[PDB]
This record gives C-alpha cells, sequence and structure tokens, in this order.
C-alpha cells in the first residue's frame, strides 16, 4: 500500500479535483499522500493497467461523481463494490441512463459525500471527507 | 520477444546511451539486439504503444535514471504500466539522486533507491570496465 | 448484469419487437428491462462494442429470427461474437425460412433450424397468449 | 469445424485474395467453404476474438504474405502466441524489421508457396494450394 487514496475524476471537475481538494488535503498536516488520476497518469485512457493496481496500492478510492464524471469516466468502472463517493454537483438519479446501474445502486445507497454549494458548509465537507479517508 | 534490451532514457542523457552504451553492448561479442527509445520508435502508433509493444518484445527493460529522466519519464513505468508488474527490469544511475528529492508518489523507485539495486556508473573511469561487466550480465540474466 | 434481456433484431421487424413484445415485456408486472437494438444501442461508440456492452450487460439475449434478419444481422454474432460461444441465447421465430434459403457459411444458424430449438411466434390470434408466457419465461429462466 | 480455411491477409492484397484466389476455390467444385478475414468479419480489428476461434473452425489457415502483409497484418501475430503460406511479392527477409522475428522463422522455414511471375505457372499455382487446402 502506497497512497491514503486514489481519486477518480473527470477532466473537466480537474480543477475542482486537482485544485481545491488537493489544498485541504495533500497540504493538511500531517498531510494525505494522493493518486490523481487524470493529474499524475499519461492523458490515455485504460483500465487494467495502474487504475486497479494503482487502486490496490492505496487504502481508498474516491469517486468524484457529477454529470461530467458520468458522460465520460463512469463508461469504464461500469463495464470495490472502501470506495468513497463525492457527489460535486447534483446528478438526476433518473436523468442517468439504465445502462449505468452499478452506479445507481452505488448511488441510491448513499455511502457518499456531498459537495455544498453554501461556503459555510465547506469547511464541514473535508472534515467528514478526511475522516472518511483516514477511516 | 525479439531484443536483449529496450532501453528507456532522456535525450538529456543521450549521448551516453547512444556514444557509449550501444558502442558497449551492440558492438561486444557476441552483440546485443537493443530497442532504443528517443532514437528509434516506429511512426503511427502513439509512443506509449511503441514503449509497450517494446517492453513486451524484449527480454529486459534498461531503464537510464538521472534527476531529468525522474522528472520527464519515470511517471508512465509506473503508474500506466503498473500492470507490467517491471518491479525483472535493470536500473542504471547515470548521475546521483538524492532519495528525498524524489516524488512522493513514487514508491517503487523509493524503493530501488533504498535496495541500492541498480548500477551505477562510476566516475572512475577505471571502474567502468566492472560497470559494464555487470550490465551485460545483468541484460543477459 | 444491468438488462433483463438484450434484444436483436432487423429494423423491418419493428413494430412487432418494439410495440408488442414491449408492451408485453415492458409493461408487464413487475416490468422488465429490456435493451432494444435499433433503438437504445448509444452512437460515440462503434455497433460491435454498443452489443458487447448489452450481450454482457444483460442475463439474457433474444434473437427475433425472421429472414430479413439472418440476411442483414446475423454473421455478426457466426463469427465476431463466436468467441462467447453464444450457442445461454433465447431464439424466437418471428416468421417461416426455408432451411434451404440459409447461406452454408452460418453453420451454427443451421443447428438452429435442425434442433428446431426456439419459440415460433404462431399465427394462431389465440395460441399467442402463451407465447408470451413462454418468452417472459425463457427470460426470467 | 465448418470452413475449409481461414484467410488471414491484408485490406491491401484483398483483390487478389477476394477475387482471384475465390473464383478459384469458392467457385470450384465442389466448392470451398473458405472465411476471409478481411472481406466477412467487421471492419473493425481485435484478437481473441474470431481468428483463434474462427481458425479452430478450419482444417487450415492460410496467410497471404506479402509487404502488405507486414505493414497490417503480421504485427498482430508477432505479439500473440496446418498453416499454409501463400507468399504473394517476394520479400526480402532483410527488410523484415527486427521486430518481427516469429516471422523470419516461419518465413526461413520455407513452408510456403509462391506466387508466379509467369502466367504459364499460374494454373499449376493453384492446385499445389487446393492441395494442402484439402490435405
Amino acid at each position: 500500500i502506497c497512497y491514503d487514496a486514489f481519486v477518480s475524476y473527470s477532466e473537466r471537475d480537474a480543477y475542482w479535483v486537482e485544485n481545491l481538494m488537493v489544498q485541504e488535503l495533500e497540504n493538511f498536516n500531517p498531510p494525505f499522500k494522493l493518486c490523481l488520476h487524470k493529474r499524475d497518469f499519461i492523458p490515455g485512457k485504460w483500465i487494467i493497467d495502474n487504475i486497479i493496481d494503482s487502486i490496490e496500492k492505496s487504502h481508498k478510492t474516491v469517486f468524484v461523481l457529477s454529470e461530467n464524471f458520468v458522460k465520460s469516466e463512469w463508461s469504464k468502472y461500469e463495464l470495490l463494490f472502501a470506495a468513497i463517493l463525492i457527489l460535486l454537483e447534483p446528478i438526476e438519479k433518473k436523468a442517468i441512463p439504465q445502462r449505468f446501474c452499478k452506479l445507481r445502486k452505488i448511488m441510491n445507497t448513499k455511502t457518499y459525500l456531498e459537495w455544498p454549494m453554501d461556503e459555510a458548509q465547506r469547511e464541514g465537507f473535508w472534515v467528514n471527507l478526511r475522516a472518511a479517508i483516514k477511516s
């Protein structure tokens, strides 16, 4: 085991993950060891490779859910269920196709963390996230 | 499986790989069949593919370490290609690399640089005769 | 698995599949989960895969056989998807076909028209009420 | 088993395969059951699928060798591991890159059949072939 978490996010949500989340975690004290998929990996796309082995070499895996993540990043996983979900923006459970089940399942169960649209509550969001990670 | 070794290096440490090691390994008798990174990858296909097909079509992969390579090439072999479990891979430490200067995300390489299991290019021309003796020794293992 | 069954059919045989089979299966109670070939296959993906992403994403595969079908869409499963050895796959037979008009390259489909293992869709405006019951039971099987 | 033989060839040698070869066999009597790869399968490219399986469904496997066969068809074999070879055009064992070795093997095994450069021997070319095919 090498990192405390594998963060699977989408190139669009990149800003949030590589900037803000990285700030509230990799710059914590003591710091968290993060393996950001989109930042650390060759921007080419894959599966067997790393992902699993990279995941299995990190204490936890974070899926930064959002509509962007559905379009382009989920598609693979459907085709770890330990796993920490993060709902960055509200996704319409319905608006989610019926061919993307495992998501729905893992979704509805509610083993997820919801990022707040209210600046004030962010301070707490992390607190729960770090806790979840360090769980 | 057509090569003896797939040498992966940085353009920075070019001269050495191309003008010293190659001579040393290719001319040696008998000679070695080498696949060469920044000097001989096939068109069309994208690099990473070439890199793979190479890593795949050759007995061993010889990595030429150097702060500049750790900064621009090593990420690949420890992540995107983790599934290749390359860590039999031979490592050459061309120059010195302080451990603490190694990105924290690179645990395989850190374990490498701690286990001191790499061929270290000597600065005393005298000792190279031996360097070369283990490099082949290694490749041909 | 994310779908109860994946219906593979021609475009000439739609009304049947898309209006009846749907009504009878996607409106039962409790309703079924169906993946209709010429209806829910995504764009950004190439058909073949689009298929493999359904075959595997469903408990069973329903092959609405017809004359047209064999002509315009059977090949795919005779060799392309011949590694999946689909022959648990349900085989419907919506209309008659002369076993002599079936291409000789379609070995497997031959065996299909011999062991006559499939649900033939009846002309009997009465014996049909039982086709769909044999259908569901094949799916839910 | 179901096919008399399998034909692996480069899209660029089709006119010879999908034409001369066929009108010489699939149109013989009794006709041969041939499954030409570039002709019958979907133009998508793969490996596990078909090929080995479709191969395990023919009494033989015929490779139509030629510079074009290497540029687009052999690369696939060299990486993965009865066989009738049909050298269409003379291919110098030199031009064969050091990365096409399982090839220089089969090649330097001279277990092939050459396409004659003289109209005369043509009619004969087809004989030896049909032989090896049915044999």
